[PDB]
């Protein structure tokens, strides 16, 4: 399991203080498109090993750490560079647009 999982007392150790690329999952239960690319998100830590870490924070247990990024809308994917929001992505996409958002934002 490669896969953090975040809390708000957490998300500053954990991202905002990580050196290197963090991927965070802005997400819910009841929410089916976030249970959608769960199990992609899975493949994607694995194939970005090394390159970046996947973490997830789940916004009904974790209600307070949301709206410091203005998220109104799950799944929203965050990529952070160290600490810093280099790119958003909201609602979900397929593996093939998922590498795409990261290659082309890793770089």
């Amino acid at each position: 399991d490669k896969i953090i999982h975040l809390t708000e007392d957490s998300f500053d150790t954990d991202v905002l203080k990580a050196d290197g690329a963090i991927l965070v999952d802005f997400w819910a239960e009841w929410c089916g498109p976030c249970k959608m690319i769960a199990p992609i998100l899975d493949e994607i830590a694995d194939e970005y090993q090394g390159k970046l870490t996947v973490a997830k924070l789940n916004i009904d247990q974790n209600p307070g750490t949301a709206p410091k990024y203005g998220i109104r809308g799950i799944p929203t994917l965050l990529l952070f560079k160290n600490g810093e929001v280099a790119a958003t992505k909201v609602g979900a996409l397929s593996k093939g647009q998922l590498k795409e958002f990261l290659d082309a934002n890793l770089a």
